């Protein structure tokens, strides 16, 4: 059963989710079994300081994929 996780970060931790040369959202998605998405075409209402996540998966695929995102930026993401 399949289901989703919406946050949002600053525009500027989005580097430490990536990682130099995309090796970490590759890294946390294979570790996890979730898919990360960063949203592509922003509404025009949307914040341009602040960029939105959705993980896809089980609730443990999410849940552990959460876990590993909140290493790399050092605290909590922002739930919507």
């Amino acid at each position: 059963g399949l289901q989703e996780f919406n946050f949002i970060v600053p525009t500027g931790k989005t580097g430490l989710i990536i990682g130099k040369g995309g090796e970490t959202i590759k890294s946390i998605s294979q570790q996890s079994g979730a898919r990360i998405e960063l949203q592509r075409n922003p509404p025009p209402n949307a914040d341009p300081n602040m960029k939105l996540f959705t993980i896809r998966g089980t609730p443990q695929q999410i849940d552990y994929a959460r876990q590993l995102i909140e290493e790399k930026i050092g605290g909590p993401v922002n739930p919507l």
